[PDB]
């Protein structure tokens, strides 16, 4: 059941945090993600669109949301690559996104789930 070391692509979709429905956050998170399996551990990374608007992206780690790691940024196309470890790919991962639209007092939070 445990994946061999190496790099893979893994498709994913985003559900709403509290409903079994597709989340609007799908448009910002590019599937497939990259899965890096190294020394048993599993690291997921993927590109985020409209990066400047996605002020915060956290995933739940030990019953608490923690900011994801930024591996790189591309200011030209307004994207960035985020990364986090996932212990169990068969489970839905809880996440939180803070969306900021400066063109107007607009600052809202989205609860989401990653489905691999
Ligand atoms: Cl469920």
């Amino acid at each position: 059941t445990k994946l061999a070391d190496g790099k893979y692509n893994i498709a994913f979709t985003v559900w709403k945090g509290d409903k079994d429905e597709s989340s609007r956050m799908n448009r910002y998170f590019e599937s497939p993600a990259t899965l890096t399996v190294k020394n048993g551990k599993q690291y997921v990374s993927f590109k985020v669109k409209d990066s400047t608007s996605i002020k915060s992206f956290q995933v739940e780690k030990d019953g608490q949301f923690v900011e994801t790691t930024v591996l790189s940024e591309n200011k030209k196309d307004n994207t960035r690559v985020v990364e986090f470890e996932v212990a169990d790919l068969s489970k839905k991962l809880n996440g939180k996104v803070k969306i900021n639209i400066p063109i107007i007092n607009y600052n809202a939070s989205y609860d989401i789930r990653f489905v691999f």
